[PDB]
């Protein structure tokens, strides 16, 4: 029926519905880092974050969305591997039911407790509905959540969880600063690959940092609270909304770093 993550609708079945699912681009994939090639051609990645402005939070039934204006040039990504400004329209998280797992991209095997996803869209295609439909459209910064310490700037995303509980909710969510998302090093890994939930499109410049950002267990036990079901349906928790690592083929991974 519609895809999901459970048991009769889960990633193993959507090439039923998305035969791009068994492409040749698709993401996430596992980095190995002995075998990633060291490039200096890359640039540093320029996030230019300070005029982002935040609108609204959403439980779109797969995740939560906090959606930005991109209207203008207001928060955009440039540099890195990428040609072109791409602006953030909305960022998002994928989780674990325990701990050990939850990240969608691993590092050498490694799955970390979540991942968080900011989507930027190249301005030359005009709207993100274009910029899809093209092999250099989307550019994601991905970073890797690990459970210690709490995240300060994470805390005003989670109060506001319980106003979302169930799909199709949503919730004003204005004055949101990204910048409290980022590790302290801009470091990654590069490579071309793909949306990870249908429609599977492979439109995504993939850029991974290498370190990972830090929240409590309290702040990720909030996270699975969510119902992935609308109001008044039976309840199912949101957990575990990851897809498993995809084949590399005839991918290389390329490093910002030594
Ligand atoms: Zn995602």
């Amino acid at each position: 029926h519609h895809w999901g993550y459970g048991k009769h609708n889960g990633p193993e079945h959507w090439h039923k519905d998305f035969p791009i699912a068994k492409g040749e681009r698709q993401s996430p994939v596992d980095i190995d880092t002995h075998t990633a090639k060291y490039d200096p051609s890359l640039k540093p990645l320029s996030v230019s974050y300070d005029q982002a402005t935040s609108l609204r939070i959403l439980n779109n039934g797969h995740a939560f969305n906090v959606e930005f204006d991109d209207s203008q040039d207001k928060a955009v990504l440039k540099g890195g591997p990428l040609d072109g400004t791409y602006r953030l329209i909305q960022f998002h998280f994928h989780w674990g039911s325990l701990d050990g797992q939850g990240s969608e991209h691993t590092v050498d095997k490694k799955k970390y407790a979540a991942e968080l996803h900011l989507v930027h869209w190249n301005t030359k295609y005009g709207d993100f509905g274009k910029a899809v439909q093209q092999p250099d459209g989307l550019a994601v910064l991905g970073i890797f959540l690990k459970v210690g310490s709490a995240k300060p700037g994470l805390q005003k995303v989670v109060d506001v969880l319980d106003s979302i509980k169930t799909k199709g909710k949503s919730a004003d969510f204005t004055n949101f600063d990204p910048r409290g998302l980022l590790p302290e090093s801009l470091d990654y890994w590069t490579y071309p690959g793909s949306l990870t939930t249908p429609p599977l499109l492979e439109c995504v410049t993939w850029i991974v940092l290498k370190e990972p950002i830090s929240v409590s267990s309290e702040q990720v036990l909030k996270f699975r609270k969510l119902n992935f079901n609308g109001e008044g349906e039976p309840e199912e928790l949101m957990v575990d909304n990851w897809r498993p690592a995809q084949p590399l083929k005839n991918r290389q991974i390329k490093a910002s770093f030594k």
